[PDB]
């Protein structure tokens, strides 16, 4: 469980990702096919972008980064009071799109590290390791919901 200090640490440095969702999930993506190049593999649509500048291009990209960063903030605006956001998250990804527990933890990382690289100012030791705690949570309630699925992920 996170205290409400660490709440009001991820919803701080949220805030700043809100004023430009798009740049930070093209980012977010481009540092996670970049780092783990087996996850671009689940995404037949964005397989012919082969640059950093290709992927920014994109409008697909662009669009997807939003859609899942919107999903990602309203869940972290519930303060860990999550189940009806996740459970539709996970019935998509456990039995659709199969993405197991590990790309979940590599897509964190660059989280992490985009939000560090935008916001070093307002992403500290104190906020980074709040962030840290919330996406911890996050991967370990979609994973029981995986496992309710029947996805051992
Ligand atoms: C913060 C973590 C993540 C969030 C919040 C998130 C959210 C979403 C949302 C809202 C959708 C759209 C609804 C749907 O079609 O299911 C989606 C689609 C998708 N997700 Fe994720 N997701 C995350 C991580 C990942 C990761 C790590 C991968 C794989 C490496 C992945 C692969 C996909 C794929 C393949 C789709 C379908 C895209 C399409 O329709 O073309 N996601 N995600």
């Amino acid at each position: 469980v996170l205290s409400e200090g660490e709440w009001q640490l991820v919803l701080h440095v949220w805030a700043k990702v809100e004023a430009d969702v798009a740049g930070h999930g093209q980012d977010i993506h481009i540092r996670l096919y970049k780092s783990h190049p087996e996850t671009l593999e689940k995404h037949d649509r964005f397989k012919h972008l082969k640059t950093e500048a290709e992927m920014k291009a994109s409008e697909d990209l662009k669009k997807h980064g939003v859609t899942v960063l919107t999903a990602l903030g309203a869940i972290l605006k519930k303060k860990g009071h999550h189940e009806a956001e996740l459970k539709p998250l996970a019935q998509a990804h456990a039995t659709k799109h199969k993405i197991p527990i590990k790309y979940l933890e590599f897509i964190s990382e660059a989280i992490i590290h985009v939000l560090h690289s935008r916001h070093p100012g307002d992403f500290g030791a104190d906020a980074q390791g709040a962030m840290n705690k919330a996406l911890e949570l996050f991967r370990k309630d979609i994973a029981a919901k995986y496992k309710e699925l029947g996805y051992q992920g």
